C-alpha cells in the first residue's frame, strides 16, 4: 500500500515569425513537457510523444530523451496530443494530453504558458515506485 505522486510541466512559446511577406508561415512555437527544477522526469518517462497538426512534415513527433520538446513554425494554433510513455511494466503504461496550442494574434506580445499536472501512481511495483522516486516522486500512506 502506497501511493507516489509526481509533477509534470506542459507548455508552450509562440511569436511573430520575422521572414518575408512571402512566407506563409506567420509564428515560430516550441512545446515542450519537463519537471520541476532539480527533478528528473528521464527517470520514469520512456518517452514523450507529440501528435502535431496533420498538415505538418512527419506529425507524430518523438523524443526519447530530454528535452522533449518541439520546435516549429506554423500559422494558426490547434489541439495537440501529448503522450508521456512512463518505464513502467504495469498499468498504466503512458498518459495522453490535449494540449491547447495557441498563437498570439493581432500583435499581442508573445505567448509564455505552463500547464502543470500532477500524477498520482497507487501502488506501483517496487521497480516504478523507485524510478518515480529517483525522478523526485513524494510517497504517500
Ligand atoms: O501551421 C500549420 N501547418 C504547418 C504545416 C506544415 C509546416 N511546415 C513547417 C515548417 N517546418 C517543417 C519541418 C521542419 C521545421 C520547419 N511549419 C508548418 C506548419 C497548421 C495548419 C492548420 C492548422 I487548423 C493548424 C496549424
Amino acid at each position: 500500500q502506497c501511493t507516489v505522486q509526481v509533477r509534470l510541466e506542459l507548455g508552450h512559446r509562440a511569436q511573430l515569425r520575422k521572414k518575408p511577406t512571402t512566407e506563409g508561415f506567420t509564428h515560430d512555437w516550441m512545446v515542450f513537457v519537463r519537471g520541476p527544477e532539480q527533478c528528473d522526469i528521464q527517470h520514469f518517462v520512456e518517452k514523450v510523444v507529440f501528435w502535431l497538426h496533420d498538415s505538418f512534415p512527419k506529425p507524430r513527433r518523438v523524443c526519447k530523451e530530454p528535452p522533449y520538446k518541439v520546435e516549429e513554425s506554423g500559422y494558426a494554433g490547434f489541439i495537440m496530443p501529448i503522450e508521456v510513455h512512463f518505464k513502467n511494466k504495469e498499468e498504466p503504461r503512458k498518459v495522453c494530453f490535449t494540449y491547447d496550442l495557441f498563437l498570439n494574434l493581432e500583435g499581442n506580445p508573445p505567448v509564455n504558458h505552463l500547464r502543470c499536472e500532477k500524477l498520482t501512481f497507487n501502488n506501483p511495483t517496487t521497480e516504478f515506485r523507485y524510478k518515480l522516486l529517483r525522478a523526485g516522486g513524494v510517497m504517500v500512506m
